[PDB]
């Protein structure tokens, strides 16, 4: 019996691709890493096929669903998933097939490029956009978008382009965040939104794992200040597990892969530069822990 | 019959006077530019002059007119456009009298900075400026004002100073952005503001472009984020642009000519570093294109 | 007849122990610095000393007081104050014994990230923390803390660390001002609150002094940068003092202390470096008699 595929979905695959590009750069320090960077990386690809797949029937046969996702103030930020995960795959498809990866790459990039300019402009437009939209979700098609194809022209050798991609996701990450944290200081978030917190963990680590991936590695004063600033969501977010699944565990945990599976990236270039090499260590094992319960409780969803 | 000069008319030189400067940024690439940068000046020196001049009258027999844009928590952000016209009429004229530029430089420099400390802060107390007074101007006195102390005070070899004001432009401007894209997206706009949109355009280029001022051209990595930002908001504006003049044309639109004037600036500067350089060359003739077309409309208005 | 403390009075020692530490900075350039270095030195260790007494003796006394400070959306941020001038007082202590100096520093930087994790993150659960809540206050845990746990490892030797520390603090003030600074546009303050308008001063000065500890003195571009906003924010207040002791002068107004004090610990390195050396010693000097007439007025209410 067929179904509408819930665009949320596609956060699956994206944290397992970022978790596969993180063992990816501990290659040369673990060569045993690349092995565990390739199994995640064939999941990762499959399942996002897969989702593709069932993205185009729905495209097709709900597409009056898609329409009202894509209106919404709210829900279309998950739209932005689909070309987050396409470059995510396209960096994978890199280490086989050079010429499949930039396809996917530039079709993720304009693509997204494509769906902000659309929509979150229309956005200031006004009366649609309320106070209660002020979603955490809004970080996919405004930030994590854009230093996706940051990191990913600069695996094709586009630096300077990714420095605008950038700088991009880093001004509209420090433009949005003030009013959103604001906004759950106040009215907070119904239990039916909480694992959507998980999102508030991206932005830092997203950012620096972009920074280190379009500067060579270099883990100047900037890195080390995202990563700060990184570790203090990330305590805060510890601290709220306990109301964030308040009402029970869930599949919307994947929310917090993203930011986790970044984290476990940039503690691969910050082990490489010889900075904080413990908290590098435990922020790659702890992330590496968090993304493992989370498919271990995928299957149990899955096989009951 | 005497008539009191609207301020939002001092937009008109200034966007001239910017882009006369643009083309004098590319003299020694292509010496041709040094004539068309001093044509501009000239004009834009002529309509200073005049507009000063007409100014002054408003300030005799209508002053209690200015006085009223002055206490109003919108419109005393237009009084500043007078300093910094002011300002870039005294870079202009360095080319020829370096003695009557740096005059005119410490005129608009002490002028905004008075300008601000008085009524900017005055905000603070509360009860004056609502929610719906959050409005683009607000960047002309709090982030323009600055930015442009800061490239003219570089201008005269006072480098260190410029970085002091340059820094009190750049955190304004993110200390201010958050709130005003919120409200955009809760409210926005009535089509008798929406022109002012134009001014969205103007904050990173502005930035940018003092920046590069103070540093000496040196297109580094801040500078490629900043380029990044100002061209995502270009984007999102050219989207908006026909909602922005859903009512029709109107010299209004001449609040993108500071954005537009900006961008060619500093499109000169990664010229000369060597950095993107096809974008680049398509900023400068997008931004020349955009300002000709509008001193054309404002022609056909004027001998209409 | 006993008495519970009230918590804002840790900002004393506080200031004084923050100038302590700027004339510290002077005593290879002016060995007589010393000396007053140590004075105010040990003052601020005196009154240290005193005040954690008074506050043990609240919390065994008084416990109820300081439950009802620890869940108020606002009075909260005050609690800070106590790792804050604790890590101060380690820091003077490391110049004669680093191994007490050490264990305060470690005491006051666990306990304000305990805080912190524990309070801060709460707040983003919603429906307690309101509006009205956006006090400058909010400042001392999410901001001061941090900048001061990182100069005091810097001090230690724990650069990284510092830096952590340092993102953690810079990041989270950009995050918070935009949004106070809207509130004080719109509500502001009342005359109760006012004195607490000081604080805003302090972020940047305190931000550019935490970095210039970690960066080993370089007064750098973003150095610059900070100096130049934190100048801004002090012409604001300066103009603002009359409405901020409408009321009348209070003991309040020594949350102006942090930020002079933090301006005259820049003043000095801006000093080292020779960047804006009048500008120093005007900050230097202006700092010290704004603080000398709050000493001398509390004395004179103290004496009275
Ligand atoms: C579904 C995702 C694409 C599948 C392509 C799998 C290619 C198998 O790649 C395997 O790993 C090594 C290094 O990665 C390669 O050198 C070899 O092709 C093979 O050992
Ligand atoms: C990934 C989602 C892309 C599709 C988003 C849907 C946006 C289209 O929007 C809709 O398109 C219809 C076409 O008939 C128009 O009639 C409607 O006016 C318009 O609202
Ligand atoms: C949120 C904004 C943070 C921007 C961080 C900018 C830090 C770049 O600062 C650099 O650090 C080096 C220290 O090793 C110095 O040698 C350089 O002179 C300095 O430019
Ligand atoms: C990304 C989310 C971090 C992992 C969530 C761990 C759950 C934290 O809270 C849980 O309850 C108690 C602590 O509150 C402890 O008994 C358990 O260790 C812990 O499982
Ligand atoms: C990345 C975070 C999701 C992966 C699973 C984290 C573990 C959550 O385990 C937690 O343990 C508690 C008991 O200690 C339970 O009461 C909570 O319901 C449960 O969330
Ligand atoms: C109204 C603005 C001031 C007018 C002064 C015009 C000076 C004319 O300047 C012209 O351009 C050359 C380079 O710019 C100069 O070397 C010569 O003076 C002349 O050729
Ligand atoms: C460029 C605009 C500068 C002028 C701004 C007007 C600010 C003066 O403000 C007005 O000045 C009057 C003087 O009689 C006083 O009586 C009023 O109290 C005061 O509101
Ligand atoms: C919004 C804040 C952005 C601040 C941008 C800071 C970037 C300065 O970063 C500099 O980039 C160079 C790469 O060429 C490195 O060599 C330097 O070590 C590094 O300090
Ligand atoms: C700074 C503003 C950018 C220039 C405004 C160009 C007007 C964009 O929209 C106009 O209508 C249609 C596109 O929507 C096209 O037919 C026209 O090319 C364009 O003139
Ligand atoms: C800098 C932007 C102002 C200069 C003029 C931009 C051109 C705007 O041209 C646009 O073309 C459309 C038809 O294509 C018309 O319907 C719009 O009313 C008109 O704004
Ligand atoms: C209450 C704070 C601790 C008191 C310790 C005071 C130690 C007195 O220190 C004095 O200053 C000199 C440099 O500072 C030291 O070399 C000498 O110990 C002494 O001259
Ligand atoms: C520096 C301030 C530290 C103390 C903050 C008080 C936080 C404790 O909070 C209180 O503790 C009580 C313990 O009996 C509990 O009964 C209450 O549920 C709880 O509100
Ligand atoms: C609010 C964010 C401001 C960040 C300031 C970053 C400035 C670092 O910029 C540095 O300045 C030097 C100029 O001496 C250049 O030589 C370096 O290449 C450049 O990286
Ligand atoms: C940190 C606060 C700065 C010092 C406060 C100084 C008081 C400013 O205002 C006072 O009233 C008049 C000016 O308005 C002048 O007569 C006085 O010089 C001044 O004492
Ligand atoms: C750091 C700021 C507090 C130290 C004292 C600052 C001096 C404030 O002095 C001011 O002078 C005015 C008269 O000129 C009085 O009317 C004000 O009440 C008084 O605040
Ligand atoms: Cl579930
Ligand atoms: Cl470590
Ligand atoms: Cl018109
Ligand atoms: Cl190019
Ligand atoms: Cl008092
Ligand atoms: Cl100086
Ligand atoms: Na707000």
């Amino acid at each position: 019996k067929p179904f509408p595929l819930p665009t949320g979905y596609f956060g699956i695959p994206l944290g397992l691709a970022a978790l596969s590009l993180a063992w990816f750069h501990l290659e040369n320090l673990f060569p045993a890493a690349r092995m565990v960077s390739d199994v995640l990386g064939i999941v990762a690809s499959a399942v996002w096929i897969l989702f593709i797949l069932m993205y185009a029937y729905k495209l097709r046969y709900y597409f009056e669903e898609v329409r009202a996702e894509y209106h919404s103030p709210v829900r279309f930020s998950f739209i932005a998933l689909i070309p987050i995960t396409t470059m995510l795959v396209g960096d994978i498809l890199y280490r086989w097939n050079p010429l499949i990866a930039e396809v996917l790459i530039w079709i993720g990039t304009i693509g997204q490029l494509l769906f902000s300019t659309l929509r979150v402009s229309e956005l200031w437009q006004g009366g649609v956009f309320e106070q209660k939209s002020t979603h955490p979700s809004f970080y996919l098609p405004a930030v994590a978008a854009n230093f996706t194809s940051a990191s990913s022209l600069a695996l094709l050798g586009y630096h300077d382009l990714g420095y605008l991609f950038f700088g991009a996701g880093m001004i509209a990450w420090i433009i949005f965040e003030p009013v959103l944290l604001q906004h759950l200081r106040i009215s907070s978030l119904e239990p039916q939104f909480r694992a959507t917190m998980g999102i508030v963990l991206a932005p830092a680590f997203v950012c620096v794992s972009a920074y280190l991936s379009i500067n060579h590695g270099e883990v100047d004063t900037l890195a080390k200040i995202l990563w700060g600033y990184g570790f203090l969501q990330l305590f805060f977010l510890l601290r709220l597990f306990p109301w964030i699944v308040e009402k029970g565990l869930n599949i919307g945990l994947w929310a917090f892969s993203f930011g986790l599976a970044s984290m476990a990236n940039s503690a691969t270039a910050f082990y490489h530069g010889n900075v904080l090499q413990g908290v590098s260590i435990f922020a790659f094992v702890f992330s590496n822990v968090m993304i493992g319960l989370l498919v271990l409780m995928t299957i149990y969803k899955l096989t009951k």
